[PDB]
RNA sequence: CUGUGAAUA
């Protein structure tokens, strides 16, 4: 209807729809794309004229399916506008429930000089606060997914600080930004330049890396270790310092812990045989606590509620080792099995009445 | 006796 578009228009009725769910429907389905037209340009001029009624719309509940609205239509004319508008409280914005996701359409339908312009407005804030932030992390996720690497250097200078890397990446929202950043960084972004992402990957590789004893053991972290160990080829440096200069010393302790146990399945799924042997190496011939009791790691593992899960991961990474081109690789991992499953067979009856002993036993009956 | 990770109408 157009009566209702020129009272809007003539009447300066755009506060009382945009906050209104039914007259905010109205506007998003009677906006024209167009933007020579005469309606979509004295609704855009009305909207964007008041810099605080702007803003206000973009945190308001209807308000801001409106604004990702004009945004989804703008050309550059209209993004320099809505840019400049959303760079003078942008911290703020990506704090809002609402206005967090007209920041996030704006990253994506901005020229990608304005969306780096405004991303660059974060560059010296509060950026553990807004990682971690419920709403805020979702912002800094669509950045690194979205933007070029060189938008966003300074998240990766952030992050450089173990202090910062630390914090962020062992919080509930803060560890699914690291592992974006990394998931994004360790890809291979053809059309940007090369050596750029690299000196950044490498710089947040070595962070996790340097701090991966704690972070492995983490709630949230564990998720960021158990992806660096799975990267591989030019990051197989990472993985091998993590696995040698963390694991090997701490494979028993960290299969009977909720967190760190997912990180030494990973280890033992996805490491290759050089890796793979010498973790087997301390299972059975480490340091072992009270050896009068225990023969080896298996005699704690088997029948440990977390333990047990390595245990079945080290079964399977020998069922499938055995089929290993090289001879002196299969006879290895044959023997590893069959020194699992004699210790299974010598313990069968206590590892019977518990779900994880029937698992293991099914496991290796089916061979 | 089975074991872990996100914000709008």
């Amino acid at each position: 209807d157009s009566v209702t578009l020129q009272d809007v228009l003539a009447n300066d009725a755009l506060v009382e729809f945009a906050t209104d769910k039914n007259g905010c429907r109205f506007l998003q389905e009677h906006y024209p794309t167009e933007n020579d037209n005469d309606v979509h340009q004295k609704l855009f001029r009305k909207l964007v004229e008041d810099r605080a009624i702007f803003l206000s719309l973009c945190s308001n509940m209807f308000g801001n399916f409106f604004v990702q609205r004009v945004l989804e239509c703008s050309n550059t004319e209209e993004q320099e506008i809505l840019t400049e508008h959303l760079a003078t409280d942008l911290y703020n914005l990506c704090l809002d429930k609402s206005a967090c996701r007209v920041i996030q359409l704006a990253i994506q339908k901005l020229d990608v000089h304005l969306a780096t312009r405004l991303s660059l407005e974060l560059r010296d804030t509060h950026l553990v606060r807004l990682s971690i932030d419920q709403n805020g992390n979702h912002v800094i996720q669509k950045i690194v997914k979205t933007l070029p690497v060189s938008s966003w250097t300074f998240l990766v200078d952030f992050f450089a600080d173990d202090d910062n890397l630390i914090h962020v990446c062992q919080d509930k929202y803060g560890c699914r930004v690291i592992q974006s950043t990394v998931e994004t960084l360790s890809t291979d972004q053809y059309a940007q330049c090369y050596q750029h992402r690299v000196i950044l990957l490498r710089s947040l590789m070595a962070g996790v890396t340097r701090n991966c004893t704690q972070l492995a053991s983490n709630e949230f972290a564990n998720y960021v270790v158990q992806h660096v160990i799975k990267c591989g080829d030019a990051l197989a440096v990472y993985r091998d310092i993590i696995i040698e200069q963390c694991l090997l010393q701490n494979l028993l302790s960290m299969s009977q812990e909720k967190y760190a146990s997912h990180v030494v399945e990973v280890a033992f799924e996805c490491a290759p045989y050089r890796l793979v042997a010498e973790m087997m190496n301390e299972i059975f011939e480490g340091y072992i606590p009270h050896p009068d009791t225990n023969r080896d790691a298996l005699d704690i593992l088997l029948f440990h509620q977390y333990g047990n899960y390595v245990v079945q991961q080290m079964i399977q990474t020998c069922v499938l080792g055995q089929n290993a081109r090289d001879q002196k690789q299969s006879e290895m991992y044959g023997m590893w099995l069959e020194k699992i499953h004699g210790r299974v067979m010598r313990n069968a009856h206590r590892l019977e009445r518990f779900s994880s002993g029937k698992k293991i036993i099914e496991a290796l009956q089916s061979m």
